[PDB]
């Protein structure tokens, strides 16, 4: 019924593990357009088109930094990109433009003949992540892009906290002990402003500012959740509903809030 459903049906177990069904390949951006680098994570046999993520780090910080998100979205059915902006000391005004130049090259790469996505990506369905500063601009492009399916950012800052024009779906990664982006300053006024939106609010027990970040302890937990939100609201897929909804009422979660985010009959 759900022409974007992916996938066999989805099991903890499954949502848990390193690697979703799908193969995975990547290929780095030979011509960025708008941004400094990317690297174009993508399933090799999905079985239909997929939506497209982008991902940016934060400030001083590279892809390498929010790497692992990619074969693990990929893998559960996503084309994912990673960038690098163009200085590492850009903003979150300039990140939120950058990770909106990707999306857009993961279109113009669809429409390729040459590319290995051509053909793979269903443009109309598009979401974003980012760490930090490029959290904030992922907030940024939610708010000015509504159209935008799904938003996870992690550790989340900007210089203003009120994102009570985003409409599209949210769910913040917060660190409980972060000290540069502290999450009474940051993340929770931000999950707190939002008030028009499916939103959720989960804090990694004890974890430092890169609690979410690539080599982070928490990849089970962390992986499970972000796949299970991107599914459930960029493909529609109400087989994710529990696993996106869910307080995961474990050890590792120091702090769980959701709104808006179960149906109701
Ligand atoms: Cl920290
Ligand atoms: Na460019």
């Amino acid at each position: 019924t759900n022409p974007y459903a992916r996938g066999p049906n989805p099991t903890a177990a499954s949502l848990e593990a390193s690697a979703g069904p799908f193969t995975v390949r990547s290929f780095t951006v030979s011509r960025p357009s708008g941004y400094g680098a990317g690297t174009v994570y993508y399933p090799t046999n999905a079985g239909g088109t997929v939506g497209a993520i982008a991902i940016v780090p934060g400030y001083t910080a590279r892809q390498s930094s929010i790497k692992w998100w990619g074969p693990r979205l990929a893998s559960h059915g996503f084309v994912v990109i990673t960038i690098d902006t163009n200085s590492t000391l850009d903003q979150p005004s300039s990140r939120s433009s950058q990770q909106m130049a990707a999306l857009r090259q993961v279109a113009s790469l669809n429409g390729t003949s040459s590319s290995p996505i051509y053909g793979k990506v269903d443009t109309a369905r598009m979401g974003v992540m980012g760490w930090s500063m490029g959290g904030g601009g992922s907030l940024i492009s939610a708010a000015n892009n509504p159209s935008l399916k799904a938003a996870a950012p992690q550790a989340p800052w900007d210089s203003s906290t009120n994102f009570s024009s985003v409409t599209v779906p949210t769910l913040i990664f917060a660190c409980e002990n972060d000290s540069i982006a502290p999450v009474n300053s940051s993340a929770l006024p931000i999950y707190d402003s939002m008030s028009r939106n499916a939103k959720q609010f989960l804090e990694i027990n004890g974890g430092s500012h890169s609690c979410a970040n690539s080599g982070n302890s928490n990849q089970a937990l962390i992986g499970k959740k972000g796949v299970a939100w991107m599914k459930r609201f960029m493909d529609n897929d109400t087989r994710y509903s529990t696993f996106a909804c869910e307080n995961p009422n474990s050890t590792r979660v120091s702090d769980f809030r959701t709104a808006n985010c179960s149906h109701h009959h």
